[PDB]
């Protein structure tokens, strides 16, 4: 059901330091090649009073290129799909939590994202929009119980680095649990290299285009 070219649709509802917003978007890519693009539109609460960059990694792990010796747990979860839950802890105290549901309907992926950002300094780079994109990342993937029910799924850990407009970097420690909606064979531990680029945007970031490339590899 996962073809060499696949489209997706995404909707995010969230709040950051109490500012509520909604975003709708669409994307496409080549799931076995590790490449994908997305176009997002702020449909409620725009223009956003905070950095787009804390949202961009929440908009698609079915599009990770896996070698044949790493079981592709998230591709194998379809057509039913999978869920993921994420916490990002930023170096100045900010917190982002995310829940996500991924399904396959009428030949396209459907992504539903809920996000809450809290504990951000009012004068920090996120609330003042002083960031300018993520450095490339390596996510460490391993089997483990991430939702506390005693049963293993797939976990990921990342140290992410956000570029600052004034120079230097703003770090986040990220933990994600990925849960197939049906029993799927789990891989052993491995690593995924990821780069997410903002490829275009309008003046107030109410329309944004993104490109991501991702590939798994042995440790
Ligand atoms: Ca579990």
């Amino acid at each position: 059901v996962i073809k060499e070219f696949m489209r997706f649709k995404v909707r995010m509802e969230g709040s950051v330091n109490g500012h509520e917003f909604e975003i709708e978007g669409e994307g496409e890519g080549r799931p076995y090649e590790g490449t994908q693009t997305a176009k997002l539109k702020v449909t409620k609460g725009g223009p956003l009073p905070f950095a787009w960059d804390i949202l961009s990694p929440q908009f698609s792990k079915a599009y990770v290129k896996h070698p044949a010796d790493i079981p592709d747990y998230l591709k194998l979860s379809f057509p039913e799909g999978f869920k993921w839950e994420r916490v990002m802890n930023f170096e100045d105290g900010g917190v982002v939590t995310v829940t996500q549901d991924s399904s396959l309907q009428d030949g396209e992926f459907i992504y539903k994202v809920k996000l809450r950002g809290t504990n951000f300094p009012s004068d920090g780079p996120v609330m003042q929009k002083k960031t300018m994109g993520w450095e490339a990342s390596t996510e460490r993937m391993y089997p483990g119980d991430g939702d506390g029910d005693g049963e293993a799924e797939l976990k990921g850990e990342i140290k992410m680095r956000l570029k600052l407009k004034d120079g230097g970097h703003y770090d986040a420690e990220v933990k994600t649990t990925y849960m197939a909606k049906k029993p799927v064979q789990l891989p052993g531990a491995y690593k995924t290299d990821i780069k997410l680029d903002i490829t275009s945007h309008n003046e107030d970031y109410t329309i944004v285009e993104q490109y991501e490339r991702a590939e798994g590899r042995h440790s």
